[PDB]
């Protein structure tokens, strides 16, 4: 009784992998935003997202598995082989990835209900809302680039968001 | 003038890769120590080392590169395909890896002097001592396992080290 | 991907409309409770519900739409053409309306699951419980009128609820 | 003796209606300013005006009527069927409406004197000055749009006004 | 409209009964752990679980029923006719019972969705997570017995959990 | 020497049973007082008595047995199959039960002296006085119902007793 769902186990290991590799790409993007595009505050915004993906986003799954018998799998593979050409494109790529995270999370909630796994429906509840919150935070930045053509104006505006 | 050394650049990208992948293995080892071997405090010790490897150990290189023109490379590949059979072997494997870190750091200091790159000799100075400090911290744990045959005694002793 | 559900959009615009118009009726009922029925504390209870319906009940939908791409619609039409004959009937009408709110909210949760829109299932989670809470608060008042035949006793009891 | 003026009663019910419907349009305009025009601070300025129109602007009339025997009428009808094409036009429309409020208030003061209703001349005294104050606050914003062509500069300036 | 589900009513009365009778068994187990097995801290851990089952676990259902019209039923029958032979078996029996609680709670969430009773799906949300939390707390104790063969070591470790 | 009296053991297990089952009936009565009879403060008075019967009233016996070698017996059987018709009758039934508690306690003191069990005469000393105190507290409530015919007056008076 209460035997863990292998489908849910797989999908949460997949999501664990996604957050690790995303966090590694964002750590690189954070470096580029500062060093190449001369936007250190944009860099700290993306670093904070990097530490988020590699922090609680992965630890919550780790900690959930210890409580329910699911097995953790560490299989990580990510290479940053090209970088967007400028800062706007850099944040827009981050947006496109965060929008995909929402879709992965939605598949997990759907599957949890399909598996009658209400503990896992509950756990994913945090990820459902962080999907929209993280995406909204990124969107608030993508936008600055369509409201000003001045890197330093945009930077001053980001400073009050990464406070 | 002051053109960055490509050899040093390569070796620090290699060390960046090492700290990322180590930190990912330790995050998995931390989970196993708690869930499988019933040692949550041993798990928090190894988690703290995981967050260390994936935190300042990699960020210092990232931040150094922004200051000197070296290029950051994100090429990460690590899979945890087997786990040591028990807690002692788990910490002993961590030890063997930390001992290899000391040797990688030593090659970098040697090369920095060979390149007349005293900024990089200086930067590695932090890593020279953290090599011995992290290894000594791990050693203090490996030992508990040869001083007591009681998991709970060992655990109570680790609690006062990960405070 | 992640395209907003038009059905959910419509139903939340409908619920937005419901909360605005309810809040306008309650503002009028609050005035009547004080001026005509000589019950100022009953009036402050109903005013607080009015400011609730016209405050967070509508703003949460507004703010949700900005985050997910749904479109806000402002189409408001309400006239208070008759008033209940006394204070008991006044609060009983408020009750009947709050009981209908629970049913509207329930249709939205049902539809969110039917649309596989777990972000919207989550958002409505707040409204599911406020449906019962607001209805329970109103019920605690409707009752005073069956426990005492003294307007001033009832009023003294409401004072400790709208504190 | 001291029988309430029906003309004043009608005109204050009309002004009550005006403030409700204005506040509903401004709540929608506040949403648009943030979501569509990417100006969240402009949105908070207009939200504050919305809560003003729907708050004390209407409650003062409600409370006045309880004291003098005038009858409250709730007859509300407003639909937002088109939106100004950009942020400047959005605030300019708000201005045009606030300028009309001054004229409605002026008719009420004129009528109060014509009715020898000095209690109502006094009550409207608050609205006479808030007509100019609210209009001046809106004007301070309309202007930013003629002093800078940078959305983010304008936004940073509004932030210090909606504090 | 909004008529309470009799199926949900029955299942929550059943769960009410389960928590009462569990709490009575645990109160007895707490006594035995201290008096017979000489483990007073193990006793305080099990007493805390007893007061939990007989406290909020039952009161939340009681309070929920007052709000939605469901009827409370008090039909209680439990006799402790044998006790596990030692402390390990005692906590393992507690574990087996807590694991069954998770399954009862899961049937209630399933039924709430099947009944389109989202207020009851929401209410059970608390029980879904306390099912795993209480079971995890008990598991943390069952384990001590496989990590040390010393009653007093185990006891010293429990003291820091029932703090 | 100092061998525990089996008669006293039996009578205190009987009293343990009485306090458990009373506390379960009072928990149900507390719910009814609030939900059906619209008297939430009367409900909190009876809940406090419920938590008393199920708290120290039973734990003192449990703790006494650990100290003297008497054996705890958990044999519980109570069903609430009918409820008094109104609030007065509800509190009067509670009174009749508390009056029986005094008589059970008196038999235990008598028996303790007859057994020359002065430790048990001493322990029951607490129950002798709580018999009169709890009964006096209940009596102070039964009375309100003969001094006012207004549910809300009675409720306001209970509020200052369950503080
Ligand atoms: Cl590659
Ligand atoms: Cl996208
Ligand atoms: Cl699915
Ligand atoms: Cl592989
Ligand atoms: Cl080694
Ligand atoms: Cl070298
Ligand atoms: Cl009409
Ligand atoms: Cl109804
Ligand atoms: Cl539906
Ligand atoms: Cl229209
Ligand atoms: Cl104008
Ligand atoms: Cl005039
Ligand atoms: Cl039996
Ligand atoms: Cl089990
Ligand atoms: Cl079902
Ligand atoms: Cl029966
Ligand atoms: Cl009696
Ligand atoms: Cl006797
Ligand atoms: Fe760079
Ligand atoms: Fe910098
Ligand atoms: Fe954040
Ligand atoms: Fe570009
Ligand atoms: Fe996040
Ligand atoms: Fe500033
Ligand atoms: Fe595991
Ligand atoms: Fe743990
Ligand atoms: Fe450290
Ligand atoms: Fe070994
Ligand atoms: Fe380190
Ligand atoms: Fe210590
Ligand atoms: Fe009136
Ligand atoms: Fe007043
Ligand atoms: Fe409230
Ligand atoms: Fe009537
Ligand atoms: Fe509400
Ligand atoms: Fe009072
Ligand atoms: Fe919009
Ligand atoms: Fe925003
Ligand atoms: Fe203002
Ligand atoms: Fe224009
Ligand atoms: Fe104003
Ligand atoms: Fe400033
Ligand atoms: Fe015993
Ligand atoms: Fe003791
Ligand atoms: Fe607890
Ligand atoms: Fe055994
Ligand atoms: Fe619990
Ligand atoms: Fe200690
Ligand atoms: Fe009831
Ligand atoms: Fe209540
Ligand atoms: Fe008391
Ligand atoms: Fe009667
Ligand atoms: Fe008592
Ligand atoms: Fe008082
Ligand atoms: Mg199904
Ligand atoms: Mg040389
Ligand atoms: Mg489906
Ligand atoms: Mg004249
Ligand atoms: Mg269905
Ligand atoms: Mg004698």
């Amino acid at each position: 009784i209460m035997q863990k769902s292998n489908k849910i186990n797989d999908a949460l290991n997949q999501h664990y992998k996604l957050n690790v590799e995303l966090g590694l790409v964002y750590a690189h993007y954070a470096h580029v935003a500062d060093d190449e595009f001369d936007m250190p505050y944009l860099g700290k915004f993306i670093q904070h997202l990097s530490e988020d993906k590699l922090g609680v986003h992965k630890e919550y799954i780790s900690d959930y598995f210890k409580r329910n018998g699911m097995k953790l799998k560490t299989d990580v593979s990510v290479a940053v082989k090209s970088i967007p050409s400028d800062a706007k494109a850099l944040i827009q790529e981050v947006y496109a990835r965060e929008n995909e995270v929402r879709d992965h999370v939605k598949a997990i909630a759907k599957l949890a209900l399909a598996e009658d796994d209400y503990e896992s429906f509950y756990f994913i509840q945090w990820y459902v809302r962080d999907g929209l919150k993280d995406l909204t935070e990124v969107d608030d930045v993508v936008k600055l680039f369509n409201s000003s053509n001045d890197k330093l104006i945009i930077e001053e505006t980001i400073k009050e968001m990464v406070e």
